[PDB]
């Protein structure tokens, strides 16, 4: 699969039952982080557990319902999540997908070449069952989840106000925390921004590197 | 395409004149960093290439090349070049790939569903030509050069020291900038991970768990 | 595509924005020439682009619309347009197609064996959406667009009075500026052809060579 | 068939007797031209035949030869070549070929949709037997054999000094008879550009944009 | 094809005009024969040709109409057909067919083995569109076209008084002009001959063996 | 199969013994006439059977050497053949073919369509084995074998002078029986011609058409 | 799979390390008994497990080793083993599987329509590499290791000694602890069972049915 | 076929007449046994037989049907049931399928590689044609019928109330005849098994694994 | 299979071991009868085995081996056999195949339509392995074997001395015991055949039909 393409309609078994994707989420109304992780008990996965559940509430904050993934049995996810209870004090409360077979996994190019077991893969849907964007990081470097809400911070700006985010935004070397327009793609589109820029009203570095703060 | 899998045979028109990957960047016993972006004369686009031509230095330190991507005709690419340096004083030194057709950009997936033209695409690939991770974020949020930084500082460690890498390291929560040692796949292996900690070189939480000092 | 087929159903993302080819044109009894250039930003098809823009009123004059083609991208076509007018003082006002990943020109056969991007190629299309002419320079040798002026000038006439038109037209070292009758193709017209002459509403050299004044 | 291909290895029935093309041209190192009109005994064609003699010396002394084309048998060919003689006082001397059945024809698309019989159709080929430009035009609209005559001298050019011609040539509106030279595709390139235009080597639009006298 | 088939459904371009096979001739409930002759401008099919028209009256006498076909164009045919008259004081008025690519030569099998052209092919077809005998003579044997009347006349004749004409008829070396009875092809027929000749009804030499005058 | 095609390895039963066509008589260095009959003890057969037997030696002076084909069997061939003698007082010593399934036969396009057995067809094959003729009558129409005789009588002295035969030939109307020179199909041949006649070495109507005496 | 099929060349992941099956087994002299359980850390697998360890010793003295299998990874295994021996103080020595993505499981024949896991399943392969039976037993149900006990003792006789064994042996109903020999097959056969019992050394019911003492 | 596919609709030969299965059993609510035995006159399949009417009433009790198939027909079935009779006093009750040609039994998997007989199989289907498990065991190692019975049994109850069986049940080494139930899969499962055994209500050694009486 | 053919190379399964077909025979210099019959204990099944021993030493005498067929197993052979003797005093001392899965059955279209078994097959195979005749009987009615020796004794007598065997032979109506001379089927066996008459060692109907003594 590749972004834009929809997330395929899918039937998974999780920590929290067994639910439909990406229904599930967009029926609701909600986006999804679908992660994976190589495998239970396995350090590196267990730090970004760690990340991710003193982080889900804000991702839930911005609408997007974070989902873990893994080619283990719902079986050693709860053995694992009681573990994280146990030995750093963290109770995990998002589902994490039982792919017991990497079908899933195969399925969205979450398996490396010559591996058994997936990576560290990040899709972002949203509420149209769109994948917006994919990550794929390997076993032995740990993600980090707070680029991945940057990131989550931007697809929903985007979406609601019609916008793009420059390099690093909100901390953007050049603009600091502005935001840019789709660049103009018709003659009768310099013209156009040509006036906001002499007229208003947007700042504007030529006519299609035209920006405004939010 | 797949993170492990080796990166293909082909051979680019760019900036720099025509060149055939990844053996260009190998034989020099260097790792380049392949990343794309829609078009030439694009706003975020361009807000990134600053941003990596800010960082150029740092990468090539760490024996890691920076080339660009775009489906656009090398013509424009030093069109574009030039506007940077015309209006934003900036002086791209890195080679940039015309890719006319997007022909590299399909066998890499890069071009979105329903899009002519590439997205955001993120490829590392090292010394043996094996891609180690790959990112693709859409066109309308800007990547963040410093994660890519901080990725490529990891997977030059791992492979030179055989560990892994926490979540947001080199600050983990956990355990901030130590590193982590492989988890157990074995029986025996478990043994002398217990052995490893019994007085010896290695703090832990458990067995699979185990984690030292740079 | 051979000439005298229907020209392609095609949706092209233009300077002028997105529109259905032939319908855009057929649907105000316009005919069209398509032509292609390499790249922009090269310095014979910006020859041949102040050539065509100081030539345009003409073919329009006659119902027939350029529309130039180019597998660069939109942004780079606006931008190459500015140069012309900051550079040779002329204002381009016909659109032009940025087929991003040659698909129409594929589909037209524009692009040479080995190369990634078109040739110069013209197309003429008549209101009835038939192709009526096809031109295929190499990117070496730019075209002289009053040949072109001079085919669709014929063409028109042929169409509109139903004669061809005799090598060089209307200069032609035989018979002028003199209108060629379609030749006799049975027994019958034979003796039509033959009633004129001796009368006769026309000349000929032979039964099958009629030619009058328009 | 596009331009940049081989001409395909064919053996042809013509009014000089059996040959293999490309071969018996590019044997000689000659270049030739090759022309497909619909039918002998007919008008425009007949015009073209009489324009093409008038013109044969011409192309001879570039080193460039023309044969003809349609879908008649050799002995009408002839008959026609005579009456030629009888009735237009010319000699025709280049070769032509009867192509039965449209074998070669339909190879090279010369046949309009719907058709049975070639139109107008136009193929120049090298010495390395190379095509290098196509022309089609309908049975309608006769050809214009001077720009044919532009066309191939300026291949030749190309060919032999390494250089591009603008629109026109070498009439060409803002340049006259000047040549262009090849784009710079490369970094550079375009400082030698930069740099053989202070040295007054070349003139300038720009970098990309550079020309001179031969 | 074969004997006994139905006459294909064709479009053809003939000297008057062009026209549907089978129908044009069956639609007047009469006969046709299609003749194919190599190529326009050749002498032993001049020669036919000449035969052709001496006999036409007799074969239109009997509801069968001769038409030519061979692979020239109709303009071609036209001139030949015109040199005949100036040269051979002969006026040509049987229709003749231009099969531009010899397609419907192809069909009827009508090109020899690795020639482009047709050979002296002779179809006969009768008014409900069956083809009823089929010859095929090379391009270095003109025909005889009385054996072709001697044919054509038991043919009808056959089909009129559902009877056999034998060999050499109506000039047999057994039984002259008398005509065959078709053979007792059940016992129940064999009683019936038997009968037919103890009356006298009918001569024969054997009850399969069964004649008589007209 | 058609004419010029190479006669197809086979091996028949026949009434002189199994033999193996055409290598039988080609290896020889013969021609030979195959030909087909619907059944034994059928009137029509019957008549061409004592045709056949009566002209027998002077296909074989010729040195062609004719051979019969039939779907029957070989004991019925013998039966109709004893039969032949006893009742009309001829003795056949030609053999022939028991196609018992009609396999040759279908092969060689002799069974009409709707039809079990065979029509009445000829085929002339040379002692290159060539198919070099084929005529296909059908069953209710006898043959003339005169005219068969006259075809085979041309068909050889074509092979041995090179000449091609008219119309009717020995008694073409034009030219009696003069012998065809092939047409001149190139430009020089065709002076070659012109030579001929005016040095009186030759007789002509055109340069095209050209006769002399055998 | 089947009975008597040799069994599959496979590479596995497991607890001991990377095995070559059959292999490893098979070189050393040594059968093995593969058996699949559903999950890790799930109640009635535990208690098969727990049986197994029992008991493994007397397999193992019996020349045969036991090797388990699972659909999740190793490290689970290591953790579910760890569970073990802490709350069952039973210290499994036996390699255990992690078929990851259930291959080896699908080859077998072990997951259950609309399943994603194992069941319950048993493999008997002996040193030469040869499946001797199989076991499906679902999730639902535990195993009874005493019936494979009895299984592989009687199969290891079997091969050893060349006789069969009775139902529920050495406790059959009707004869004991005595063995079968293997009932004749030919009429010679018949005559010598016949012989050796009474005036003989083996009992029999009928010539077919034969036992013995060991 | 597999553990949990639905049993093939069939029709079968046997000795109580012609019958559809699984169709004839579980339409009366009854679930059945089939079981293959590798020919009849053998010992090890009679003393199997002997063995199965002795508890025959035993898995009636349950309303579960034995069924009997080999690859031999009713007739030579029915000997050996008389066979049993007179030799062994045991009347046979249950109807035994005569697969004649091993159709059934190649469907079922229960041909041995290289073999034209059945082994031992076994397969138990459930009221509702579920095959519940699958057992196949070699010719020469008689099965044993109280193993079956065992399996039966927990199969009748884990589906009747909704529990599963421990290893050996009803004896097994760590809780006797104490029922299992289903693992937790959920959060809110794990929860509910809590919260149930300090109720007293469930007897548990961990969150997974609990317990209790009938 | 078809009479003519070689006999199928086959290993069979039979009372007297296991053999090779048709080796085991034609090694010997033998010819074979085989023949099936539908089950084992079946009433015509055993009258016609009856009557086989009973001629057993009558085909033996002309050396050809009697062998029996039916999809019945080689116990149930055996075990009928027993009866055959124990109940007619009779003792079957040819072999007989134990066709477990009618294969061979099948490979001999020896199974009537939709039947699972075979009917009264035969099959006279000779000393070079060529099935000679082929009589398939249905279950329904018995063969008579005298016919059988009759035709076996007339295949033999016909392969040894060169001949043919009339209807009814050696009680032939027309010409008794006498034999027939295979007919004549080419014009000089005609002739040989009267010569052999007229001199006296032919006695005839007509040249086709000779017959002689022993």
């Amino acid at each position: 699969v590749v972004i834009g393409e929809k997330f395929p309609e899918v039937e998974v078994k999780t920590t929290h039952g067994v639910i439909k994707l990406p229904d599930y989420f967009t029926k609701q109304g909600k986006w999804f982080i679908l992660f994976s992780h190589p495998a239970d008990f396995t350090p590196v996965s267990t730090t970004e557990f760690y990340g991710m559940q003193k982080r889900v509430e804000e991702f839930r904050k911005l609408g997007v319902e974070p989902i873990g993934l893994s080619v283990d049995q719902v079986f050693s996810h709860i053995k694992w999540i009681e573990w994280i209870k146990d030995n750093l004090s963290v109770e995990i409360d998002f589902p994490v997908i039982a792919d017991d077979r990497g079908e899933l996994a195969e399925k969205l190019g979450m398996i490396p070449s010559g591996a058994t077991i997936t990576a560290r893969a990040v899709f972002v849907v949203d509420d149209k069952g769109i994948i917006r964007a994919i990550v794929y990081y390997p076993a032995e470097v740990g993600r980090d989840w707070d680029e991945i809400l940057r990131l989550v911070k931007a697809l929903k700006i985007s979406t609601e106000k019609g916008v793009a985010l420059p390099h690093k935004w909100p901390n953007n070397e050049l603009i600091g925390d502005k935001v840019i327009v789709p660049p103009a793609s018709t003659i009768e589109e310099k013209k156009q921004r040509e006036e906001a820029k002499a007229k208003g009203e947007i700042e504007s570095y030529d006519w299609w590197f035209s920006y405004k703060k939010l």
